[PDB]
């Protein structure tokens, strides 16, 4: 048969880095 | 036949942006 | 049928904490 549909979207990235002083 | 199932779930997004300063 | 495709990546992850003092 046909392929489905497209999977869901995947969740958030990482947290960003800490900032600069 | 019928569709295939879903794709599977998507993966995670880019890091997150700096914190403030 | 086959698995669709993969999900797309998520959004951008969170701020980093702030930066030290």
């Amino acid at each position: 048969g046909p392929p489905g549909p497209p999977g869901p979207p995947g969740g958030p990235g990482p947290p960003g880095p800490p900032g600069p002083p």
